[PDB]
């Protein structure tokens, strides 16, 4: 009997919700407000296609053969450059969700406190359920995590860190401003907490600039506690699975040591490919990415304004790809996506974004993968059959 | 500091010599008997290059995308083909290290009991051993585990899963014969036992056949126990992290969601290339593999014989990539490990390969990586170096 034979880590792992949804966007027909995948316009196939050529032609030896776990040399010191740190604190990884997954791995035990949002990203969720870690939120909003509400939970409990996502936060799309980024710091240096900040959307601003990361803040006053993690998934190719871990020593080498035993390294030729894409020109890139989600956040926004009844709140995203909508409190998010899914119309159901349930009245909404067309059609859509479930 | 901020998982990681040896031995210089890394003139550089190019020009919207996590479908199609089950039955990962990890997830708890031999892989012990279980083991020699004390384990202890290398096992290079294969079967049959049976080395017989899996075996006589670990690691590119697990739809279902939280999926690029390499003259490549291979082999053990003194033991493969060394009684490996690497030799000293300890004495040598000559010579070196030290 195979639920006889499963340990206790079976009974706390279940499917995402995301990584299902991808089974049904992925097929012709589907308007997808799903998951946050890139615009595929945006890969540069073209270019990877002569850069993965000549690594194999003139570096397959090294692209092709086991390498050390830490990750590709250049790569971890172009990413030092970039994050202003030094390539030796730099961690390789097969996606940010690798991180997740060591960082559970590390930090959590069974009964173990972790904080994160409510709602934040499922995907860390997912990772840390796996320990079977007790979970404390806060609510989290379009200026980021209810400083209150945590300054009473760390009166109360000792968590054995906090996720955050500070820059357009997902699934909100909330951007925690630089005084409370400011704020956080202190609390969380008092108690000499540790952080993990996810910044998976660190680029993808709207606005004249970013706000300094919770990481460089604490580097700054010399506070040792953030691990950093940041992805070349959402500026340059999710599937290539390349991310990157900084944080102290002794930290980065059990997040080193636990990969080892996760996968031993990130594929080399992905690594590689990566560096050659963006060790020239890489700000001219990060424009256009910004310019282009900007565009689709226009758009989705416009069409929002226009389909959905105001009965209906959703946040206004500054950056990132994610808005958050929030029904009337008694409707159902998975009612909704029934209807919606009939009209060839795909979103995320909030309820597992909430690590301690509820939000069964929210779901997110991206607008990273269709064209203007697709949008201002999938939201009209969506708001035809918002109408009716309202109404009934 | 992080000590104390560090959950129960970080005091259950540690290093694993084989990934840091490879810090050392990738070095120019160096003749390396160390981690099992194919030989580079194996690796087909121009046909890699011409395929991951056509792929991203052809497929980038594909090969750069997030992608659902069971793997790339005509993958798990041409596994399927291979192994003999259907599509469906197979989930690709990141390296079967990663299967190591998530069957870890999936089946082990804090003071769980696991079954493996005495030595054996040191990535599945250091995958285990995250999960805090108590290893049980079985002594392991030239025709594989010792059935008698296994018999003798399973009348008092129930483990979550056998972990179980038959053909050509890390470090040993034994093989389990038929006879005890199916011994091996009835026992697990009768006892409804998971087996974890790691067939990384399966395609890399120096003889006219190979023997039959466990997994054939219980699928013969209808057993669904077997969880079946292969890889492309050994037969085309360790680099690129492409293997697979072939299980029964319910384990399968576990171990694609601890997946998800893992790594997503592996990459595509990745996935898409190993399947264009090998979708024809699979068979060819193996028959060149498995003569290279042989090759490498006559050449360590042609070396051995002749360099090596007679007060020292040594297995000879009738497979994979290893020769398993013992001193007799009163030589450390760690002794003869730094004679041997001021002669610019480096192999695994045999300790980390004992889940529970001891093997003091013993050694871990590979003839994978250099050729005919670097072998020899390598050879000579080591023995010179033995022979000093049991001067002493
Ligand atoms: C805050 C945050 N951190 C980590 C990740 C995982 O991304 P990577 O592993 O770095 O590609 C994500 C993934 N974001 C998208 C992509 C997931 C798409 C999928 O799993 O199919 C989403 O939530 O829809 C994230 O939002
Ligand atoms: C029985 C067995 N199972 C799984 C693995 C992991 O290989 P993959 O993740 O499939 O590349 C291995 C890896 N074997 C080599 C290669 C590891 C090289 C390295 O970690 O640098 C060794 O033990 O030296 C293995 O022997």
């Amino acid at each position: 009997s195979w639920s006889e034979a499963f340990g206790k880590g079976a009974g706390r792992i279940q499917a995402s919700t995301i990584r299902e949804l991808l089974k049904l966007t992925q097929r012709p027909g589907i308007l997808s407000f799903a998951g946050g995948l890139p615009a595929p316009e945006l890969f540069p196939k073209e270019e990877a296609a002569e850069a993965a050529a000549r690594i194999l032609r003139e570096k397959g030896e090294v692209a092709l053969q086991y390498s050390p776990t830490e990750g590709y040399a250049p790569l971890r010191a172009f990413v030092a450059e970039w994050i202003g740190v030094r390539p030796e604190e730099v961690l390789i990884t097969t996606g940010s969700q690798q991180a997740l997954d060591l960082v559970g791995k590390v930090f959590l035990d069974e009964g173990s406190p972790v904080l994160l949002e409510a709602p934040s990203y499922m995907g860390a969720i997912q990772a840390f359920r796996l320990q079977g870690p007790r979970f404390l939120t806060v609510p989290a909003g379009e200026e980021g995590p209810d400083l209150d509400a945590l300054e009473e939970v760390l009166k109360r409990e000792r968590p054995r860190f906090l996720y955050l996502i500070p820059s357009f936060q997902n699934p909100t799309g909330g951007l925690t401003p630089l005084p409370a980024r400011k704020r956080l710091l202190q609390m969380v240096m008092e108690r000499g907490l540790v952080v993990v900040e996810d910044d998976a959307y660190r680029e993808l601003y709207f606005g004249e600039a970013r706000l300094p990361s919770l990481f460089e803040l604490a580097r700054e006053a010399g506070y040792p506690g953030v691990i950093y993690l940041g992805s070349f998934s959402k500026v340059l190719s999710p599937g290539l699975r390349v991310a990157f871990a900084v944080a102290h020593p002794e930290a980065l080498q059990k997040l080193v040591q636990a990969k080892q035993g996760a996968d031993l390294h990130t594929p080399m030729l992905n690594q590689m490919l990566v560096h050659e894409l963006l060790k020239e020109g890489f700000s001219e890139r990060l424009e256009r990415v910004r310019r282009v989600y900007r565009e689709k956040a226009q758009a989705m926004l416009h069409a929002l304004d226009r389909e959905v009844p105001k009965e209906v709140r959703y946040t206004r995203p500054k950056g990132g790809m994610f808005v958050w909508m929030e029904l009337p409190k008694g409707l159902s998010a998975e009612g909704l996506f029934r209807r919606a899914l009939e009209e060839n119309v795909a979103f995320v159901p909030g309820g597992p974004f909430f690590a301690n349930g509820g939000g069964e009245n929210t779901l997110r909404l991206s607008y990273a993968t269709l064209d203007r067309e697709g949008i201002a059609e999938g939201v009209r859509r969506l708001g035809r059959a918002l109408k009716g479930l309202l109404a009934l």
